[PDB]
């Protein structure tokens, strides 16, 4: 593998220096010629994904600097009409596809008012290609090439321009559902290897986060609708895991704030090996970071975020076929610490919490065990005035269901903390018999 990528970077070399070479004697077309040389060297289909991405880098390198070069060379000229008619006409679709997004955008460049259907005929044109890791880097150069000629709204207030936001969402959430595609047609043994392309099928994400015309409400309306669709639809639990998590990373936490719902909402629907437990808890987390914010707008009081995670976590765990009992305590320790740095006066959902940890548990190691010491921690080591822990009637039924060493454990615990409270501490007593 690594001998046919040394072949090909060496015939990379020689044809962009020749390529770089007709550019500086102003022959362009020469130059378009070894770059569609070049270009030929991203057909192969025996490289693995990190060889060709170190081809593929190589090779983005010089188109670069064809793109700015042509735009450089032509300030608003005409000429790159000839190019761009001229490359429509090259011979195999990869070399043809590669050029066409890179003087396509130097095209949009000098005639503003051609944006928006140079776009849609770039994305189109990509669906040719549908070999999954050339079609993966092929669209992948798409949104790296068009970056910085998007529609978007901190646009100067000239004239001349085609498309507004509403087309760079399109544009680019149909690249996603392309490259998706693309990426689960992969899994026809290393999958090590489809890991390393989910940041290709990622950076939509990253693009569309980087549009200032995405706001709470089209990211709500149009942004998040199109990504869950494809996310749930997808039937792979790697891609899945991935792109839910590619959610909360990449978008503010102002906007999942808007979006709870419909989002916990698709955490059900997901393949049963997705980890739902992570994806959850980093969602919660974020928020939390967020809450505890200095200089920005908290959690507004009309949002009850314990409401919201209580009920969507009850039906995440219900609709898990077999979620170990030990992620089913994560999913309350996490709702438990949200309820008390949000919501400290609430001794009512500490309680809950721990009920609906009890119906879990009627129903059913020493890994669950090392969980729900943590969940009967939490409050003690918060709640630092037993008589708070007294309002708590589901602490006791809990401590039932220990391990018998960690049941003393937990129950020296709470007494090295400190009629209720010496009925509670006979209770506590016998069980350290």
């Amino acid at each position: 593998g690594s001998k046919l990528l040394d072949e090909a970077i060496q015939a990379v070399k020689v044809q962009s220096f020749q390529m770089k070479r007709c550019l500086d004697k102003n022959k362009l077309m020469d130059a378009l010629k070894h770059a569609s040389n070049m270009l030929g060297e991203l057909r192969t289909s025996m490289l693995s994904p990190k060889s060709y991405y170190e081809l593929y880098m190589a090779i983005s390198d010089e188109l670069h600097y064809l793109e700015v070069y042509l735009t450089d060379e032509f300030a608003k000229g005409r000429k790159v009409a000839d190019l761009y008619e001229l490359v429509q006409y090259a011979g195999n679709i990869i070399p043809r596809l590669y050029l066409l997004i890179t003087v396509g955008v130097v095209y949009v460049k000098s005639f503003p008012q051609s944006r928006k259907d140079i776009l849609k005929d770039l994305v189109e044109m990509c669906r040719g290609v549908q070999h999954p890791l050339r079609g993966l880097f092929l669209r992948n150069y798409l949104l790296q090439c068009t970056r910085n000629i998007l529609p978007d709204e901190g646009e100067p207030t000239d004239e001349e321009t085609t498309g507004d936001i509403s087309d760079s969402m399109d544009f680019v959430l149909l690249n996603f559902a392309e490259m998706n595609k693309l990426w689960v047609r992969m899994q026809h043994k290393r999958e090590r290897e489809r890991q390393e392309l989910r940041i290709l099928v990622g950076t939509n994400l990253v693009r569309l986060s980087q549009l200032e015309g995405v706001n709470v409400e089209r990211y709500k309306q149009i942004v998040l609708t199109g990504i869950l669709e494809q996310v749930v639809n997808c039937r792979d639990a790697l891609a899945q895991e991935y792109l839910m998590e590619c959610i909360i990373q990449v978008f503010p936490d102002e906007f999942h704030l808007q979006t709870l719902n419909p989002f916990l909402r698709a955490c059900a629907e997901l393949h049963q090996n997705v980890n739902v437990k992570n994806i959850i808890i980093a969602l919660i987390d974020r928020l939390a970071l967020f809450a505890h914010r200095e200089d920005g707008p908290g959690i507004p009081a009309d949002i009850k975020l314990f409401d919201i995670f209580s009920q969507q976590v009850a039906t995440v765990i219900q609709s898990r076929q077999d979620m170990p009992s030990e992620d089913v305590v994560s999913l309350q320790v996490s709702l438990i610490n949200l309820a008390m740095k949000c919501y400290p006066d609430r001794v009512d959902y500490v309680d809950k919490v721990l009920e609906t940890t009890v119906e879990i548990f009627n129903k059913l190691s020493s890994a669950v065990s090392k969980e729900l010491t943590r969940l009967l921690k939490i409050p003690v080591d918060t709640y630092n005035n037993i008589l708070t822990v007294l309002k708590l009637k589901h602490f006791h039924p809990l401590f039932e269901y220990f391990d018998y060493e960690s049941r003393k454990s937990m129950s020296c615990y709470v007494l090295s903390n400190v009629d209720q409270v010496d009925s509670i501490m006979n209770l506590v007593s016998t069980l350290i018999q």
